[PDB]
């Protein structure tokens, strides 16, 4: 049901809800690994169902409806640590695409599209372990979609083989990103 921000269990799947305290967002817990957002000229925030721990050749699938109106993201999106990544597998955004700007890694075709592979620096910012400076891996659909199915192990294998190595897993979740949007989406995962 409707929550503040928080982590915890919901119908066997791990959750995170967080926001900047700006307002105008609504997170709820549906049954099984289904979640809902609405969102009104908010601030940022970050809100998804999954799993603690991810793994590395887990198949996440993802069935729904997104509709942002402004800046905003759709992904499976994680962290690794030892070493510290923050990662992306973006499967479709609002009216920012999060690569503009980044360095291009290389391209990885799975689950019917074509995604282009990048490299951004985080510098002291926020992280699971506290301010630090770390990387973070994208993995950008050119195809967008709101529902599908993600082999991770193609994107990990891929990044690998560039030189993007990620440690051991932290939370994987499949989650809505919004930064100052408006939108709504309704996501099942499994």
């Amino acid at each position: 049901q409707t929550i503040q921000p928080g982590t915890g269990y919901n119908n066997g799947y791990f959750y995170s809800y967080w926001n900047d305290g700006h307002g105008g967002v609504t997170y709820t817990n549906g049954p099984g690994g289904q979640f809902s957002v609405n969102w009104s000229n908010s601030g940022n925030f970050v809100g998804g169902k999954g799993w603690q721990p991810g793994t590395k050749n887990k198949v996440i699938n993802f069935s729904g409806s997104y509709n942002p109106n402004g800046n905003s993201y759709l992904s499976v999106y994680g962290w690794s640590r030892n070493p510290l990544i923050e990662y992306y597998i973006v499967e479709n955004f609002g009216t920012y695409n999060p690569s503009t700007g980044a360095t291009k890694l290389g391209e990885v075709t799975s689950d019917g599209s074509v995604y282009d592979i990048y490299r951004t620096q985080r510098v002291n910012q926020p992280s699971i372990i506290g301010t630090a400076t770390f990387y973070q891996y994208w993995s950008v659909r050119r195809n967008h979609r709101s529902s599908g199915s993600v082999n991770t192990a193609n994107h990990f294998n891929a990044w690998a083989q560039q030189g993007l190595t990620l440690g051991t897993m932290d939370y994987q979740i499949v989650a809505v990103e919004g930064y100052f949007s408006s939108g709504s989406a309704s996501i099942t995962v499994s």
